[PDB]
């Protein structure tokens, strides 16, 4: 669905350094890639990083991946596979996750994505979450958790 994106929430620089695990998407991508582990380091305003995943027809696969930042939007660069490569707005920011949406090829009508920085978020941060999307004309109940994982939502 698409969201009512918030016009004054601008990514700080340095933000998105560190590990995060992408376990929540509308729609659910979840039976294609899953486990989704990204890290990201710093360059100026800019990050490099590596995104894995285990893929069902793929295997194991590990990605290197730069998001270029500009103001409320990044784009999204992977080497070898472009399905995700994209512009993403950010709609929520939190201490212990990040809302982002874009038009990327594998789902190209619209893909919110929640990065959290638990890999097994508790439900005091899905409260948070549904909050989030609720300010942004999104509903919870149209995404789908990762349920590949050894974690229950
Ligand atoms: C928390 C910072 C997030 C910044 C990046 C926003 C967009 C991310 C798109 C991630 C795509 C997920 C790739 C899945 C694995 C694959 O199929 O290659």
């Amino acid at each position: 669905k698409e969201p009512c994106p918030p016009e004054n929430l601008q990514l700080t620089p340095r933000a998105l350094v560190g590990k995060w695990y992408l376990r929540t998407t509308s729609p659910d991508i979840f039976k294609q890639v899953s486990n989704i582990t990204e890290f990201y380091s710093a360059h100026g305003n800019d990050y490099y990083g590596t995104v894995t995943d285990y893929s069902p027809e793929y295997g194991l696969e590990a990605h290197r991946v730069n998001l270029t930042v500009s103001g409320r939007t990044l784009k999204f660069y992977m080497n070898d596979t472009h399905e995700y490569d994209s512009e993403y707005e950010i709609l929520a920011v939190d201490k212990d996750y990040f809302i982002f949406y874009g038009h990327p090829p594998a789902a190209p009508s619209g893909l919110a994505l929640i990065h959290y920085r638990q890999s097994c978020p508790k439900e005091d941060i899905i409260k948070r979450v549904k909050k989030s999307l609720k300010n942004v004309c999104l509903d919870y109940k149209y995404f789908g958790n990762d349920t590949s994982v050894h974690c229950r939502y």
